[PDB]
RNA sequence: CGUACGCGGAAUACUUCGA
RNA sequence: CGUACGCGGAAUACUUCGA
């Protein structure tokens, strides 16, 4: 049992939902995706979004830079080992990458990208 | 020669001018490497910033949407083709990608994700 | 700054198979 | 929504070679 970076579990639909949903309606996607990851070792989340106030507040709190760093550290060694956050939305997606050493601007740029892919007209 | 997204040509330092650089002062680059792909072809720029309101309003100019849009559509099929953008800058680097039908929010996400990359602290 | 290559990981696009 | 795979492209990290 790895530690996770992030701090609110996973909510993938079932192969059911997804196609109840489907008939039911895409730019109206149940969530989004999302996903850190630490040199071999990757971590996804899938979140219900609805585009309101109260549910992107939500989602924003599904990791931090302190759940990040915590989890990532776990995998540093001698040499730097690469980093990547990954969140696709509406058929866009956006990867923040770099080296261990950068972590903590890469975590900045995560979290505007991510703020800026769930406030996508 | 085919028609290039961008709007500025390429600064790319030699040798040389790179190596005087790295004497005189890292996250105090010349400046970014930034990308657009359509498809399996690739259009590259490496251009000069120094941190200014002026340079970073020089930069943001090196493409649009419609520059974009118009290079892009030379590509265009009948099946849809992977379209990204890239950007590095002190160690981070910010890809936004999609099929060429999200374009237009590709662009949106990808100028975004430019100024808050060339803005960070 | 750039060139060629290898490994790992990742992303996107198209296609197909499986629930 | 998810699984396995192939091709192309791309990204990052480590290493090395070449200017």
């Amino acid at each position: 049992h790895m530690t996770s970076p992030f701090k609110l579990p996973d909510e993938s639909p079932s192969w059911t939902e997804w196609r109840l949903h489907n008939d039911e309606t895409q730019d109206n996607p149940l969530g989004f995706k999302e996903s850190w990851g630490f040199g071999k070792v990757v971590f996804k989340r899938y979140l219900r979004y609805d585009r309101t106030e109260a549910s992107l507040h939500r989602v924003l709190g599904s990791w931090t830079g302190d759940s990040v760093n915590y989890a990532a550290s776990r995998f540093f060694g001698f040499d730097q080992i690469g980093c990547t956050y990954s969140i696709r939305f509406r058929g866009v997606s956006i990867t923040v990458s770099g080296g261990s050493r950068t972590l903590q601007h890469l975590c900045e740029m995560a979290i505007r990208s991510k703020q800026e892919m769930l406030q996508m007209a």
